[PDB]
């Protein structure tokens, strides 16, 4: 019952993939509330539950298939099925649960993690940082056999997961912002692997406090700059939504739009 977007990495283009998070991005909004002309993602409060998820089912070179579940109040992964299991990450609001259950309930064998979804959690599982985890194509179709083997027992659970980083920086990460599509996109492009620069990684980290600005903005103007990096990891100041425009796709809710 709930939408459902699919993307194959085999022989995945610029195109294909362009294609694919657009049509994650159309998932997840309208959802009409346009701040500075940048979409904001609904408010989950007040959000029926019908309307809470989206399923990006993605399947491989090795004709391996799993479907992610995303939240559409933050864009981000909160499960996944693999076959006749599914997995989630474990909650951190009750009402959070309560929204998980309606989310694969066909499967049999429906496993929590321990721990959640942030990079932090995931990066010490994985053993690495994500400016040491390389992205493209071949690690996306690697991160799909990792989370599908896993749920036969045969997939560590770091590489379990790099997988999960793997994934929502290529998905969630490139729906919220043009610019890491784009970085993706590039990697794609000359099926070249690589890690994200400091560039990709401030831009993660900021989503927030980024989508906080943007609406508290006086009329795009931001009170206080907020500091990012350049791909060399030089730091420069955002003083306005402006220069975000062709940078940021998504926001996360923050209070009501002012009249
Ligand atoms: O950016 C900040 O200053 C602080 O913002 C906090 O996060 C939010 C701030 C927020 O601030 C506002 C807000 C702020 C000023 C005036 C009107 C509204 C609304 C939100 O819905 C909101 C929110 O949902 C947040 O999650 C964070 O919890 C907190 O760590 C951070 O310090």
């Amino acid at each position: 019952q709930y939408p459902i977007i699919n993307f194959t990495t085999a022989g995945a283009t610029v195109q294909s993939y362009t294609n694919f998070i657009r049509a994650v991005r159309g998932r997840l909004t309208t959802g009409a509330d346009v701040r500075h002309e940048i979409p904001v993602l609904p408010n989950r409060v007040g959000l029926p539950i019908n309307q809470r998820f989206i399923l990006v089912e993605l399947s491989n070179h090795a004709e391996l298939s799993v479907t992610l579940a995303l939240d559409v109040t933050n864009a981000y992964v909160v499960g996944y099925r693999a076959g006749n299991s599914a997995y989630f990450f474990h909650p951190d609001n009750q009402e959070d649960a309560e929204a998980i259950t309606h989310l694969f309930t066909d499967v049999q064998n429906r496993y929590t993690f321990a721990f959640g979804g942030n990079y932090d959690r995931l990066e010490q599982l994985a053993g690495n940082l994500r400016e040491n985890i390389e992205l493209g194509n071949g690690p996306l179709e690697e991160a799909i056999s990792a989370l599908y083997y896993y749920s036969t027992g045969g997939t560590q659970l770091p590489t379990l997961a790099r997988s999960f980083i793997i994934c929502i920086q290529m998905i969630s990460e490139a729906a919220r912002f043009q610019y890491i599509e784009g970085e993706m996109r590039t990697r794609i492009r000359y099926n070249r692997r690589s890690a994200p620069d400091p560039s990709v990684i401030t831009l993660e980290n900021s989503w927030g406090r980024l989508s906080t600005a943007i609406q508290e903005s006086n009329q795009g103007a931001f009170a206080s700059p907020i500091q990012l990096q350049r791909r060399n990891g030089s730091k420069f100041s955002v003083y306005d939504v402006s220069i975000l425009i062709p940078i940021i796709a998504l926001m996360v809710y923050r209070c009501a739009p002012p009249p």
